[PDB]
């Protein structure tokens, strides 16, 4: 590992290409996990995914990225985008650790809610409605 | 059972009738859940009472009713209404899942914040200013 | 004990001191609890410091306190200061139980997001911006 990277999924995340495949696409959580997992491991890039439904367990992963060499962020906050200036916060507590948003949807075109982005402010860069491709493009961010 | 609804309460809706009596009546947590449990069993429909003051374990519960045949929701976010698109988002995640929103107090006529509802907009229905019995009011919507 | 009181830190504020210097000064979360802790022996006030990142077990422990005697809470919600309208319910519900909203930032002079108070209409007192000294002055009122 030259990279320890965390990958943080917020709410209903987990439920991806099940539900609303319209919106998010035909392909599944397990699909993106195993898509991050194998690409990280082809550059020699330590890599964890984790998801929640609960904004606390997203606050504490970020909290324990601070005392395990965690170098970088990817983040997906899901409807929290929105809203949690909790979880801004926690992004803005770990300043050594380069963060990267990002929206699978174009979130832009959908209801006016979802043009507020709370946490993008603390971040390094931000990926809007590029689908689970993403991620990868995310990740090359951090690794560069 | 003809049918499998799930009710869920919000935060602080555990101390109904024991606080704010002015504002949700005389008539407790326990009353209600007892209240719904013999209608539903008169009528022939299998129900589960859940309460939780955590918006994520709100999300996992409905997350759960996916999976175990649930028919409909009845939800009383309480103070959530107002703001979680988290819980939003977990409704339409579930889209052949019925559901009626229920609030007890007239929300018309409090603060101004109580007007907002995040969730109604991905819901089948809305029952407000009724008391306990639009509890029973949503169950019947659902069951027509 | 002549008096009980609940101290409540919201998210992120076990990070004081180590992080963010500039904004919250130089002084750690548990230099804090310790300086709570010693005050309150010195008046013969028994107190309990309780932190968490998670919205719902911040109002179940304000739950709890209406049954343990709990007579005073000092609280600090954090980033929840700004949206959590479940905890000022939550607030709300032990009527009969003093409280005080304390900042250890001064909140007007920081982002726009940090002047609503969403909290403070429900408790009997706010301090802003004295720093860590500002948890003392709230034991006082409450001791007065």
């Amino acid at each position: 590992s030259h990279m320890k990277i965390l990958v943080i999924n917020g709410p209903n995340l987990n439920f991806l290409g099940i539900r609303e495949k319209n919106i998010y696409g035909n392909e599944n959580y397990e699909y993106l996990v195993n898509m991050i997992n194998e690409y990280c491991k082809s550059k020699n890039i330590e890599v964890e995914c984790y998801q929640s439904n609960h904004e606390g367990a997203i606050i504490d992963k970020i909290q324990e990225a601070y005392f395990n060499g965690t170098d970088g962020i990817v983040i997906n906050p899901g409807a929290y985008t929105h809203y949690s200036y909790a979880i801004r916060d926690a992004l803005a507590s770990v300043s050594h650790i380069k963060k990267i948003e990002v929206h699978i949807s174009n979130v832009n075109e959908r209801e006016e809610f979802r043009h507020i982005s709370v946490t993008e402010p603390v971040c390094n860069g931000q990926i809007v409605g590029q689908g689970l491709k993403g991620y990868i493009m995310a990740i090359d961010m951090l690794n560069s």
